[PDB]
């Protein structure tokens, strides 16, 4: 009897007889891959290894993940949250915006904010000028 | 011969011989953690059932997840369709989620001016309009 | 002696033997892709049933639910081709993904200020110009 895998990066089997005779252990794992990401934007290991070399530190292990293999919800809940749009800061390079994070459309000098959401779901954001006398 | 997971969050086996004598079945299962969501930001079964008290039903069973295990792909799918970036309603936050339409109309005196470069990077710019 | 698995979408093991006293078990896991339009998310089933324009979905996706696992090449490569859509005055709408650049930028007699706070919280200001 032989006992193999379909694929040998979602799934993992090994059969080892650690007990030096007749007590045959099959272990059956999954092995998972870690998500990562950099400026808003999910990468993989291999990609973020390679690609990026400014202010990222990789381990070796996380250097040959290829993300081939599964991902567990923790992995993708935390990816996600830290993912998202970037926004140009003037003060004058970029500022992450990922999900969840508030962005407040404001009025500012002779300006009136106006952002409406419809039930459709469907955001307008629309700015509007005071000319009086 | 032994059965045993290598980890027991992610892969689940069990033998049992319920099914009368003789016939022992073993029963190799993937164990799956479930994603919630709130206000766009991604949680855990146990983040959103502990940190989150007002208008929200978390089950026990809910309650205890802690993500650990797999995921399939309509939760994952349905959670990103849930998430995204809260926006300051003028009347207080909205949810935009992925997909929803988000317009930069202009009103009275301006000119609303979208545009977007081939780098996908989008460019938006407020005018005046003075006429004569 | 038996093998099953406990979800058939999720986990999938199959006993085989190809002449005589050679059998063999294959276990997988059955994954399902995950599959976008518009910057939204959709499985496979509802993107070729319910949609029809510029689309090519597969018979093996078409069928595809979306009950399986998924890997993480499927799940970055979802997230990060999802996001929110822009009214383009050139126009129709334009699809904005993670990690896309939005410059909010000033024109005729307005000065943008896009700021960030110490708690991530952006605040975006249009102000007037008149010198």
């Amino acid at each position: 009897m032989d006992f193999v895998s379909g694929d040998k990066d979602t799934t993992s089997v090994t059969v080892e007889s650690k007990d030096n005779g007749k007590r045959t252990e099959v272990k059956i794992g999954a092995k998972t891959s870690v998500i990562k990401d950099h400026n808003g934007k999910l990468f993989t290991g291999k990609e973020l290894k390679d690609a990026n070399n400014n202010g990222v530190t990789v381990t070796e292990t996380d250097g040959k993940d290829e993300g081939n293999g599964l991902v567990t919800a923790k992995a993708v809940i935390d990816a996600v949250n830290k993912a998202g749009w970037r926004v140009k800061t003037t003060g004058d390079d970029f500022a992450t915006v990922a999900s969840g994070t508030n962005v407040t459309f404001a009025d500012g000098n002779g300006t009136t904010a106006e952002v409406t959401k419809a039930n459709d779901g469907s955001i307008t954001v629309k700015y509007n000028v005071k000319v009086a006398d």
